[PDB]
């Protein structure tokens, strides 16, 4: 068995920084991407940043706190919130793997 691992801290350090750098390059437009990917990578980061959605609290303009891109428009914004709530009972790891798997599949770094 054994699930916890005090030695598996490196992967955490790398992953955290990775997302920070990757998301930083995107928002700054340091890499050519499409609207769909922008909204997809963003929707995942948002869900992982704020976890599952909660209509009880509402927000609408909550995405304004997270920079998903330099030229954020109602379209990109909408797709961000839509995809976020569109995701069923998804787990945190799923989101982390979603963006990481996407960035790795695109060869961003």
């Amino acid at each position: 068995g054994s699930h916890m691992d005090p030695a598996q801290l490196t992967e955490d350090i790398t992953r955290y920084y990775l997302c920070l750098q990757l998301r930083q390059d995107i928002v700054a437009g340091r890499l050519p991407c499409s609207f769909a990917t922008l909204a997809l990578l963003g929707s995942y980061t948002i869900q992982s940043e704020l976890g599952d959605y909660d209509p009880e609290l509402h927000g609408v303009d909550y995405v304004s706190d997270f920079k998903l891109a330099p030229n954020q428009t109602k379209e990109l914004e909408e797709k961000v919130m839509e995809l976020h709530k569109s995701y069923r009972s998804m787990t945190p790891a799923q989101a982390d793997l979603e963006f990481l798997e996407n960035a790795k599949k695109l060869s961003m770094y």
